[PDB]
């Protein structure tokens, strides 16, 4: 039976490290770090996630505010707010929760965050630098997926990894970290990485996952991954968070079935989710210090 | 037996499209495109490739100058030259031929070229836009590999593709173009892409290539791809240019000629496509589409 990695427990520990680093940063006489999250509209999952981000900020001693705006806001109005916060010396970290309404262009919003306050890693310069293996602010969820693999001791070099999903904020950066060179400014995992997505036929996904030592599913599809596609002893990291039915929450992985064939497994909830919040706190203290 | 895709004949068409577009662009009153190439030192393959580049520019109506500097040049002096060209209103496309001598930070040189003149697609903003599937200058060898696949009509959507190599300038953008979404600003190939590299064991490479509808080799290793790794009928695209003793790619051409459906020769395969797509990017830059 597979070891269930608690993302809740790993995240909680990482927050402690961030907390220690913050009180030391403050005791050295620097300003306490402040994080500003802009929330647009009323997606319920967005409000949970932002709520968890602001709770972790309190836990790690970072000041925070959530600024909620209605979905009917215009792109100029959001840009004005972002520019205002870009210019508030008290604001070290600034993120806009995604997704945004169809009339707001995400990339223009993401690029409008001052790159030094870009705790999301979503600004195009930050994406370029990550894709060139330079020093960069890493996006939280992919960096959380990496920390689960690293802090658990699961090896990546020369190993087979399948990522199901290619979103620019989740699947693509995960795939970029795991396959890239360990020797570069920002090291990578030196793994052999298969990117699959909505046009991968389910029979072809199986033909690759069977080869895999790590399967990372970020597709948003319940039971996408099941025990017959999983090689024995392999690590399965479930990035999906899907609302199904009374209302429940699952990942992409058939947790119970894969449990019996994986060597490692991530639950949903309490897996990759809490790790995203933790790495965001790390990015905020990194941004407050002005290291990049 | 395996169709041998002619790199020279496809680039001929692409180049004719460009001469057409440049002539229309000039006739309607605009300035003729100008491409500046900076070349450092005396790598004989570099001078060959630059010469091929300016030869192709001349036949498609694009003016061009090669600027040669010695290997002993200093990074500060190259930065001067690049900044002067960024501000020369005649220069539409500017590119610095790689590799650069070991004492020069290639990344810092690439980011020095202004992105609107970055016909290589190597400035960090162009790398990021490409990785976001946005309108960008695509790098010439990656775009050439794509054009070979599209214009030969080899399907990619839903197909297994392996790329051997992860270099930021060739292997990585090939993998990016091929796995990405056909419906985005810059479309991709919607394939299932495996990225292999130097720490991939051969057994695991072969276990992934026997599944591959398209194998793309950009590793710079002679005889890497052999017929036992290739499934019957699959397309094999040889990006590597290896000076063995002669000039050959990564593939075992004669052997894989028997198992593959399609194959590309070295030379005369991807090589000419790189020169062809650089011509596309130069007319794109002159139009200031971005
Ligand atoms: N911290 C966390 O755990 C966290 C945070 C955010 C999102 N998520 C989840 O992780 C994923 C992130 O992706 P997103 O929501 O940004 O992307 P998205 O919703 O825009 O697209 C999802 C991706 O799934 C892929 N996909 C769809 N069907 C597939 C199939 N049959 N096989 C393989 N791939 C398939 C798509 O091609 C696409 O790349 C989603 O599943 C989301 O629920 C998790
Ligand atoms: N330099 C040029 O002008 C030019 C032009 C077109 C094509 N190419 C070819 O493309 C290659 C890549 O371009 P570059 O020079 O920027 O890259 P590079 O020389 O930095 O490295 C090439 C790649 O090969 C990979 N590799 C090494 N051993 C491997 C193995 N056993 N299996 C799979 N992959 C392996 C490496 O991990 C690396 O990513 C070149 O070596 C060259 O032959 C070069
Ligand atoms: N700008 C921007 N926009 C974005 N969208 C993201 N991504 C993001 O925020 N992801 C995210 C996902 C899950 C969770 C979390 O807290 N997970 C808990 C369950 C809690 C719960 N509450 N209700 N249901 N579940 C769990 O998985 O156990 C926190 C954050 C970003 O990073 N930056
Ligand atoms: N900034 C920058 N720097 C770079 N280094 C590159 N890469 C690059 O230019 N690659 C490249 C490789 C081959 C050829 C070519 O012409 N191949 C022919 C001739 C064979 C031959 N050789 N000698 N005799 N015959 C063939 O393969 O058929 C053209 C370009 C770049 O794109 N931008």
């Amino acid at each position: 039976e597979a070891v269930v990695i608690s993302g809740r427990k790993l995240a909680q520990q990482i927050k402690q490290e961030v907390r220690q680093e913050v009180e030391e940063w403050v005791a050295s006489g620097n300003k306490r770090p402040h994080l500003s999250v802009i929330l647009v509209g009323e997606n319920p999952a967005s409000h949970s996630y932002v709520l968890n981000k602001t709770r972790a900020a309190a836990v790690v001693g970072i000041n925070s505010e959530t600024i909620m705006k209605p979905a009917s806001i215009s792109e100029e109005e959001l840009l004005n707010l972002i520019n205002k916060l870009n210019n508030d010396d008290n604001v070290d970290g600034l993120l806009v929760q995604l997704p945004l309404p169809e009339h707001i262009d995400e990339r223009r919003i993401c690029n409008a965050v001052s790159p030094d306050k870009d705790v999301d890693g979503f600004h195009v310069i930050n994406v370029g630098r990550m894709c060139l293996d330079q020093y960069s602010m890493l996006p939280a969820t992919p960096w959380g997926v990496w920390e689960i693999i690293k802090r658990t001791g699961i090896p990546t070099l020369g190993k087979n990894v399948v990522v199901a999903g290619r979103s620019k904020n989740v699947g693509m950066p995960i795939a970029m970290l795991l396959h890239t060179d360990g020797a570069h400014e920002r090291p990578g995992g030196d793994a052999t990485v298969t990117i699959s997505h909505r046009y991968t036929p389910k029979e072809q996904l199986k033909k690759h996952t069977i080869l895999a030592d790590i399967v990372i599913s970020a597709a948003g599809i319940p039971n996408l991954i099941t025990a017959d596609m999983i090689k024995e002893g392999a690590a399965v990291i479930d990035v999906g968070i899907n609302r199904v039915h009374k209302p429940k929450l699952v990942g992409d992985v058939d947790f119970e079935g894969v449990r019996q064939k994986a060597g490692y497994i991530t639950p949903v909830p309490g897996g990759v989710g809490p790790m995203t919040v933790a790495m965001l706190m790390k990015n905020t203290i990194i941004a407050a210090k002005k290291v990049l």
